[PDB]
């Protein structure tokens, strides 16, 4: 067996053919087994509505997995992306930096 801890890394994405729009982006990499769970959060409430999620691996046993949404973020608002896994006793809850 073998068991690895997913890197998280969350940040934001304007489409280039539509530049107005914004996404919000969890990218949870290189983690197994492949059991998780993703959630993005708005002021510290899941947000039920997340239109992409893409899974994927390179090796048999490396596992990736990019989750986003379209958003609308105002300087009052905090963002984050919270993973359950495995490998993690509590719940991980990653900050989105503003400027990211």
């Amino acid at each position: 067996m073998i068991q690895r801890t997913p890197k998280i890394q969350v940040y934001s994405r304007h489409p280039a053919e539509n530049g107005k729009s914004n996404f919000l982006n969890c990218y949870v990499s290189g983690f197994h087994p492949s059991d998780i769970e993703v959630d993005l959060l708005k002021n510290g409430e899941r947000i039920e509505k997340v239109e992409h999620s893409d899974l994927s691996f390179s090796k048999p046993w490396s596992f990736y997995l990019l989750y986003y949404t379209e958003f609308t973020p105002t300087e009052k608002d905090e963002y984050a992306c919270r993973v359950n896994h495995v490998t993690l006793s509590q719940p991980k809850i990653v900050k989105w930096d503003r400027d990211m």
